[PDB]
């Protein structure tokens, strides 16, 4: 068979909510998880919000005990994991744990274990880092522990490509299994950089909204006013499956992935190719790769992160990739406008989000768009969320620091 | 379908600068475990590394450049240069597009971080470099060389542990064939012997503790091995499609036929005492080969001088290539020689898989004084061994978590 691929189980954790119906619901109704930071003192931080998850409780999938050997963006991970794997109904025994796999990464791994590893060092010398150390930080190990913990045997990997993480390893599990390597894999990504280190190495880089004062009007991508993005932590997982397989067990698909795309801007360490000309050449890949025009594709999830530099040039990539009659029939929104920028986590939260858009013939609103940039020649959906008719396909881009772009076509099922 | 073949190699290690030095001191026997001097190693449970010697990063870039990226980093971008023009690629704008990269690293740029720590708890945010991020962050050796080069293709960053230069090149060999690509820059790069990264593995356990004879610390499957040697380094691999090769003149060390993935799902840090997951990888790089244990003549193994692992592995292998595989081949880790270069290990052994293959020549595992009973392999000890029509060779890749990758290449 020329083998297709298929998502049948969605798991996530955001700052809107802790399910994917949470989120999905919040998301529909233009609410903001963007919040002050109270765990750590922010004083001297040029930005001192973000978007966090509320009330996470591991216990709900493992104990104390095994939860302290990880990092949060681990235990996020996993959480959103197990939420993919029990949505799907997937079962895994001794017959087909070699045909079931992982792909989840990370953009930056566990910061905060990272800074108390380092904390410990300098002030009780060497002896006194955490045995732990290794495994609960490194950014491979939410696929090194999801896989212990459900006997995941198949292929085992951790993509770490910075904002566009999520999406990377989405689309290689669906490489993968379309290869022939798994008849099904856990994949995605997760985050929690919101600690000091985090929030001053953003911080100095000065790519981060400083709008204090109004944490949910942060961001706002494309508005006039936007002045750099907002962070947040999460996770977004899929369960994706080969789709002989799925339709033998009579599965619910929410969605068949067709197209991913990648490129790079080789253009700067940062800031995007003002041509949008990078993020065009991922999308113009998984178009080709789908075998759609951008006619057939009726939304877009931005990357559009509320940077100067970055929206505009997202634009013109999407004009460019979707050409002028798609570019007229298609609406945009960038999601980040309420969630944040979710970093490693982005992609595969982002990728769900467009499935569900998919599913519920339904598309997200770009909340606080009030004054956009002039002579941008497309529907950015502003403030409420928007009803599509016969929507086939949608896109998720993700674009990230170094120039690294992907973007996931989807496809209704 | 598409094949894929190796056109350009580039590596630094502890034993050498290039692959033609790395290659000529590992057929010699030659050890590159040295003494910490870098930092003050007094309180630490372990005090020698695999080091890079006489790193120069200017003959690739500026300081003032340099200055915005960890060493790991720069280690990445001078095997990667390397392989580019080893080989003779030529990247212009008709082609920018079908050119990408696929380099990671196993934990990034600790340095930079340990650093950056240090500015936020001592001076405050306002003093942690601008450049924190960028300097640090495992996928911008991928970034930095693709804007250094202009390379525009698919830009990826596989981050798995100890089988990431592997898992690298492997991914990157598959964007080809898939048609995403027509080459890829691929690989892996470490330098993790910083403080806290030799405490952290030093809490875990995990290293040899020899040292008074640092030379010899590394030992897989000596029955005093006690635990791995962290080296520092980077490995690259220029791939690229067969017909777009040949049409170009280009020289070919060898085909990539075979990549193979498996989790043992079993512990963090310990593998399967069945080598089960290993033998999983190697079977699937197999079938995706189209080969039988006879015809592979080498495995170079992961064998990073654990009680655990060294064994496990010889397991794996038995099963995976049978009873006639077992007998006609070689196995050796050169890991008794370079140490365990983590996020370099993979690629850097790939490349030393393809050297074999094209000299027909195996390198020792040193130290291996007292080997356990009952291994029923030939492991190379102590000196390099000729081969005879060797086509196929195996590189193995088992990293923490249980995360497994081979791979096998082809000869010409």
């Amino acid at each position: 068979s020329k083998r297709r691929v298929v998502v049948t189980g969605m798991g996530m954790l955001s700052p809107v909510g802790n399910t994917v119906e949470s989120s999905w619901k919040a998301l529909l109704a233009g609410q903001s998880g963007i919040v002050n930071i109270e765990h750590f003192d922010t004083t001297n931080f040029s930005t001192r919000f973000a978007g966090l998850v509320k009330g996470f409780d591991c216990e709900q999938y493992m104990s104390k005990k095994d939860a302290r050997k990880m990092d949060l963006f681990i235990q996020y991970g996993i959480a959103a994991g197990i939420q993919a794997l029990e949505d799907s109904g997937l079962e895994v025994n001794e017959e087909n744990a070699a045909r079931i796999g992982v792909a989840i990464g990370s953009g930056i791994g566990g910061l905060e274990l990272i800074e108390t590893g380092h904390q410990a060092l300098i002030e009780k010398g060497p002896r006194k880092v955490s045995p732990f150390f290794v495994p609960s930080t490194i950014v491979n190990m939410i696929a090194g522990n999801l896989s212990i913990m459900r006997g995941l045997r198949g292929p085992n990997i951790a993509i770490s490509t910075a904002c566009t993480t999520g999406l990377h390893n989405i689309g290689h599990a669906a490489r993968m299994i379309a290869y022939g390597d798994a008849d099904a894999m856990v994949a995605g990504g997760a985050e929690k950089a919101s600690t000091p280190l985090g929030m001053a190495g953003f911080g100095a880089a000065k790519a981060l909204s400083t709008r204090n004062d109004e944490p949910q009007k942060a961001s706002r991508p494309w508005d006039k006013d936007r002045d750099g993005f907002v962070l947040g932590d999460g996770a977004g997982i899929m369960v994706l499956e080969e789709y002989e397989h799925a339709k033998a067990r009579g599965a619910k698909i929410y969605a068949e992935v067709v197209g991913f795309g990648m490129s790079g801007d080789a253009y700067h360490m940062t800031s995007p190719s003002e041509d949008g000309s990078g993020g065009a050449l991922a999308m113009e890949a998984a178009m080709r790769d789908a075998g759609v025009t951008g006619e057939q594709i009726g939304y877009v999830n931005a990357h559009g992160t509320s940077t100067p530099a970055g929206d505009v040039a997202e634009v013109k990539g999407i004009k460019r990739a979707l050409g002028e009659a798609g570019t007229k029939q298609v609406l945009v929104s960038s999601t980040k406008s309420m969630t944040g920028h979710l970093l490693g986590a982005a992609g595969s939260v982002e990728a769900i989000i467009t499935v569900m858009s998919l599913v519920d013939q339904m598309v997200p609103p770009t909340i606080n768009l009030d004054n956009p940039e002039e002579g941008l020649g497309v529907d950015l959906v502003p403030h409420v969320a928007r009803k599509v008719e016969s929507m086939e396909y949608a896109m998720c881009n993700s674009f990230g620091f170094g120039g690294t772009n992907g973007s996931l076509i989807f496809k209704r099922m």
